[PDB]
């Protein structure tokens, strides 16, 4: 009845999806937990490269897991994803990404593994620090993954779990961290890790830097790691 022979872009645009909702927790870190986290924050330390090598040891563990997994659940074998590390510097972001195809993380890992639950090695840790040891004794202490905010403001770690759906844990330290459903771009098994860098700290970013510390301290990681480089326009 109304007779057309072309529509403008905004005319044919479609409906939106439904919106959808993620559901939200906070928790409180472990009191030993919090204490660290305030003193790698707000100390100096001279060697924080090391938050690399850490990051890179679990997810390490991650794709081990994945291999012996297979014992127990052979289904695994059949995927076709490669069991590998992405390092994915972003400088207009200013954030560091360590992506694995790992095992991934359920919402109660994210919970009780990066967080809540004390490590026995903690306060011992503390102490040593306080008698000048050096921050990259951290990993043998059992709380390893808190050295990122030796660099970062903020990390967030998107997960998922072959028993679970995709979760995001996020924290900006001072004594708290969330737990939320991640309806988003789906990741696919593993783990991301987000650095949002401190200022001082966009080192990380740079190509010949990740590829120094990479060799420097993470030669026996026993998959592939590649490092992205964006194109400088
Ligand atoms: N990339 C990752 N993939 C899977 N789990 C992880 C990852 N990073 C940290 N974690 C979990 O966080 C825990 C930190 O302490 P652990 O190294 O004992 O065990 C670690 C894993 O359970
Ligand atoms: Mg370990
Ligand atoms: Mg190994």
């Amino acid at each position: 009845l109304v007779p057309r022979g072309s529509h403008m872009p905004e005319e044919t645009q479609t409906q939106d999806q439904p919106m959808e909702e993620e559901e939200v927790e906070t928790f409180a870190f472990q009191a030993e937990i919090a204490q660290l986290m305030s003193l790698i924050i707000n100390t100096f330390y001279s060697n924080k490269e090391i938050f690399l090598r850490e990051l890179i040891s679990n997810s390490s563990d991650a794709l081990d897991k994945i291999r012996y997994e297979s014992l127990t659940d052979p289904s695994k074998l059949d995927s076709g994803k490669e069991l590998h590390i992405n390092l994915i510097p972003n400088k207009q972001d200013r954030t560091l990404t360590i992506v694995d195809t790992g095992i991934g993380m359920t919402k109660a890992d994210l919970i009780n593994n990066l967080g809540t639950i004390a490590a026995s090695g903690t306060k011992a840790f503390m102490e040593a620090l306080q008698a000048g040891a050096d921050i990259s004794m951290i990993g043998q202490f059992g709380v390893g993954f808190y050295s990122a905010y030796l660099v970062a403001e903020k990390v967030t770690v998107i997960t998922k779990h072959n028993d679970d759906e995709q979760y995001a844990w996020e924290s900006s330290a001072g004594g708290s961290f969330t737990v939320r459903t991640d309806t988003g771009e789906p990741m696919g098994r593993g783990t991301k890790v987000i650095l949002h860098l401190k200022e001082d700290q966009t080192e990380y970013l740079e190509e010949r830097r990740i590829k120094e510390i990479v060799k420097k301290h993470s030669q026996f990681i026993g998959y592939p790691i590649t490092l992205f480089v964006e194109k400088e326009r």
